[PDB]
């Protein structure tokens, strides 16, 4: 069976914004929330923790943690001056980095060392010392521009854990696939021009930046064509997803040939998110991990990353990242999702489901991708 | 300016169902939150109210309570056995009382102030007490069946205030449009053969009760054409509402000439509730209150009472009930809903909107409304 | 019967700091709590008018707002750089205002609201439109300095609303009788060489400020004796704070003459407060307020305010505020406190009763207060 | 440097009772937290759990877990009768097992696995694993009786674990030193006439079991001077607990002469404990266990076993429990306590400390520990 690193720290679980009504900021209007604070909390990720531990999948993994990231590192993406700024708005307290992007106090630490335990997951993945590896990189990364934080996240973990990557081990060609809800904006310009870095988001269409659909951003100039976004229809589920990974995320894999597949895991798609509008299920998130773990073994020696983004169901992420990690580990356990036959009466109708699926077949051919078969 | 009559009580606030994760029972693989709870929480009506408070426009409210239900009104609807299994069942503690219906310690006496409320502000509308009411009903009614608690209701509001209002004061047409975004599957099986009400829903295509869609059924025998079921596809925001509300809804209403008009509001197809997946804003439920109050005041003299039922979110309830409130009193507060703008950029694209369109207009020429 | 004003705002309760665990700011060692934050929450308050409201009380007081205290009324104690610096710190999100003085986003604006209510209550007595009245000012007052944020109180309410009072009303004699279990420092400051203001403190020897008992501070020159420090042994209840209340308190406000009483009533002295040691229940603090609202009967022509200052038990100060509010309005609720017999049983055996009283009566002696009885 | 385990499961930090404000039942008067819940919350236990692991320590400790406590080792303390009451509670949901003991949908097996890890940490001291052991027992034990729960206990999971150690090592002599601030009265009743576990309580004069002082109650027959009850004045610190310790506990173990050592190990006497008026900092809990793991190293080889009792300060407790497992290990982590110099500041005066010396100095003559 596989040997899987769970990389992961008590002390991500500590980082924490001003009062926030779900994503609003308190104030004005917006009323302090008696107990549930900003949207981005801990409890999603540490009850996705705690259920590991309790279904004894965690005993099964190889528990790791890393070092915070070297100023070094984080420099490969963003400016002194930003690291500067970034420090200084968190010993005085924390507060508001960017738009949507509230910090604590001693953020900035937290910070670091989720973008340490993603570049460590990579590192141990090239390395060999697992065949693959899930990282439980919170604050988030995959929004974060280099001089810019939005959307919850502060540095850009997944760029920053690549160029890393490159400059350790040399690697040519990673793919990265985001499947977070929402639109991988920071990936997508820090790699715009660039053919190392395949990178693929799929996201509600105009969700998260609001009004941002891309499909006909593609890259440019060398990065031409190692850029793809699939709008998919707000309301969609699992043969939604299912159909985008089979006529436009394989396809792409195939051609690019990645030597490691880093995956942006958010879990916001989850049919009970808040903040966005689809209709996964865990059994969705098995299958796309399956799905591109069968795309590592064919490319890249098995060699897949995967990296904790977004989910904001406190009830329902943990179900769905138990789903990955026994997907990656090759290992089932006892747990039961109560949600899931719930989830699949609300799927979309079969009209509906057509009408997605030819916007699907006719974005493939816009992409110029070929419907070729997994082969290797 | 209209004269809004704002029915709530604060003991409505004070039901509370044991340990659950969003609407996931604790117990298994669900760990007990840390803070949360039960979805249907306190929390979403009790934000509604201070942010009424805060804007002021409670100050520019008619503010009423009303006596609990009392058994007569309670057994035009539920049988006695019922009504005696839930106050068990609470007086013990609380527990389960139907598939998805939890109850805690003295849900039973909350639960008979909650359908009070919904008596009350049919009785003052009818009565002159003031043109159009309000009533800040928790726990909600509109799965409830006469003998089945469901979907976090265990009396059936709205009907037993219907029937109350029947009884007392005679009114032969009433017509109930529900805009939770769940089927109102309660009201739609009590009149489902009645042609003296009109019973309306809009909501999402095979959400709550889950794979139910039911635009094929419109009643039967005296009933046939005094239902109608609007699935709406999963997604869909402002333009999709919009669009079956002048398409179906209005031409509905105009066809059945309503005495009165009662609205179950629930604020689940807001765009960042849990338990649905539509997009509306706090503009589309002032929209929408908007073009019922105008065919209350077409119809039914201006009477309309809207009764609050779902909407799962703490941060943007309070704003989506608020519009409702400032277009029912014609008063419009300082408030600034800070999602509203987001929300518009989140909408459906074209393909997508005409996609919905042109299945309204279908749905619009089966139900003979072209 | 009497009438008993009830000033209340919302907005009071949309106060809220950064995240906090009990006090202390989240940071370092301090994680953030997965629920409870900054223990001056708003639901102790909520919860009060809560009660009131289901118990049927509010229905028979006079509920009342206010406008927010003008910066003529604040300039009579705090200076202007102190609103200015409050204020920026205020829109720029909130942060730390002083030691143990945490602020929110728009806090400035509910702080000048809580001074607001305070400044209101008092004009409503001196002016006749109520016998008494109770303002729920949230955030408190009693420790804050002219300069200087502390324990949670950005204003200095009591003073504000007195120097307010002095302007309009011309009001010669009034007394503070401050019963919340920390001691009343910055009352004390500001009326320290006055005697035209009384300022009393039962409070638990050294809790806050940490370390301080004060039983030799009875003001100077001009106010030399216009100050009473009672610094209760920790684990003391009901007894002590009788003793206290028939030895120390009432003795003073005899001599003293008040024309009007304010009480700074925190309820942090109830026996089941993380903030404190004291064993008080409801009915300790409903004799009180009997003992004070005769004093005031027979001194002030009946002329009694009650501030709300501190208490951080969720589930016990409404009990204890419902109590005030019953002895105020003299209305009896169907309210029963579901705690008193359990804390009754709790109370300090006789040897420790004993050593109490042994040492206020000893106090008595050192203020030179004679045991009169009341008359008049 | 000593090693010591630390028995711990997450499932513990899974049991939770129905809807409570602090210890107060949600029902008639008292209003349902908005997030809080009851008193014994898996917060308190959790944060020091994390704080173990950011600190480093748990990296420095011998982790383990256990399997639950068999049929067979509940049956030495408690009837089958009320095992299956427990049982079929659990089952239906949860509910009211005693007297201020609240349980939750699965509480009966997770009370079990509690149980289970006080019984193999007794048993790892004993067969020479470790040189000590924590053991993080959620629900508590201390208060259980045979057939009754009471205090938020289900099963008297000392008692349970030292009648299992008796059975399978045949160890002679136990010592059960109590600090949780609340009488041991489960453990006291169960050894009261037995001269091979002399159990000592440290509580907080009368307030819990409210009223009960206990000082004259020093066991029976067989047993009579193998309870020793301190009753401390409500209000009392550090001064206080060390004079208890020097002038009763260790002249009271120095004559019993104990081959093992258990601590009921709450930390409701820190000073911000909501349900007890003590106050004690984290320095408190470091010297108390430097104090008994000098006595468990004079006269029990090292083997000294602390079981998490009480504690209700989420903020707080996670520091006092960091210091007794520092002191168990000999390992001091980068942690640094935030309220320890204020703590001392509110420590009672000269006066105070001197009456409750006094009535120290007169109990432990009352024991003829002279
Ligand atoms: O902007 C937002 C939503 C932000 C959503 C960020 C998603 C983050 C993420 O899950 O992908 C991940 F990065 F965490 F992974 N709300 C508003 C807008 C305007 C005013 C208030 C609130
Ligand atoms: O119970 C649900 C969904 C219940 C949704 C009820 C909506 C109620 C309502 O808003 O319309 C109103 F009535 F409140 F208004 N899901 C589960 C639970 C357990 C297991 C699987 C799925
Ligand atoms: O200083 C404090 C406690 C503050 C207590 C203020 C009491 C406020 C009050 O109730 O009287 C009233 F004003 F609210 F009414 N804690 C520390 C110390 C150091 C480090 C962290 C935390
Ligand atoms: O129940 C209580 C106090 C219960 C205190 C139990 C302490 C348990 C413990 O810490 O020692 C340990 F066992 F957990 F360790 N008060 C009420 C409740 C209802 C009505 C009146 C008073
Ligand atoms: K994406
Ligand atoms: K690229
Ligand atoms: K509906
Ligand atoms: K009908
Ligand atoms: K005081
Ligand atoms: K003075
Ligand atoms: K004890
Ligand atoms: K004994
Ligand atoms: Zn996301
Ligand atoms: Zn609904
Ligand atoms: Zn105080
Ligand atoms: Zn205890």
């Amino acid at each position: 069976t596989r040997r899987t690193a769970f990389f992961f720290d008590e002390l991500c679980l500590w980082h924490a914004a001003g009062p926030h009504a779900l994503t609003l900021p308190v104030g004005g209007w917006v009323q302090p929330p008696a107990a549930a604070g900003h949207a981005e909390s801990p409890e999603t990720k540490r009850r996705l923790k705690s259920l590991l531990d309790v279904s004894g999948l965690t005993a099964r993994l190889q528990l790791r943690s890393a070092p915070p990231a070297s100023d070094e590192d984080l420099l490969r993406v963003h400016p002194a001056h930003y690291l500067e700024r970034f420090k200084a708005l968190s010993d005085a307290g924390g507060g508001s980095l960017g738009q949507d992007a509230p910090i604590g106090p001693g953020s900035y630490e937290i910070a670091r060392l989720s973008a340490g335990l993603a570049i460590a997951a990579l590192d141990a993945v090239l390395a060999g010392e697992a065949d693959n590896a899930y990282s439980l990189s919170r604050p988030p990364g995959h929004h974060c521009l280099p001089d810019q934080a939005m959307g919850f996240c502060f540095f850009a973990n997944i760029a920053v854990a690549i160029e890393a990557a490159k400059a350790r081990h040399g690697v040519e060609r990673v793919a990265v696939l985001d499947w977070d809800v929402h639109h991988g904006n920071g990936t997508q310009a820090i790699y715009y021009r660039r053919d190392d870095v395949l990178s693929i988001s799929l996201h509600q269409d105009g969700c998260f930046p609001p009004g941002y659909s891309g499909a006909e951003d593609i890259g440019e100039d060398r990065g031409r064509g190692f850029n793809l976004n699939v709008p998919l229809l707000p309301g969609g589920g699992h043969d939604a997803y299912m159909q985008a990974m089979q006529r436009i995320v394989l396809p792409a894999l195939e051609r690019f040939r990645p030597q490691l597949i880093v995956v942006a895991s958010g879990f916001d798609a989850n049919a009970v998110d808040p903040l966005a509008r689809m209709q996964l299920h865990s059994d969705s998130f098995r299958a796309m991990t399956a799905m591109v773990r069968d795309a590592a073994e064919r490319h890249a020696g098995g060699r897949l990353v995967v990296v904790h983004e977004g989910g904001y169901s406190e009830a329902y992420v943990p179900f769905c990242g138990l789903a990955v990690i026994e997907e990656l580990s090759g290992v089932r356990s006892a747990v039961r999702d109560p949600l899931r036959d719930f989830i699949e009466l609300q799927q979309p109708n079969a009209a509906f489901r057509d009408f997605q699926r030819q916007r699907l077949e006719e974005l493939a051919a816009q992409f110029g991708l070929c419907p070729a078969q997994p082969l290797q």
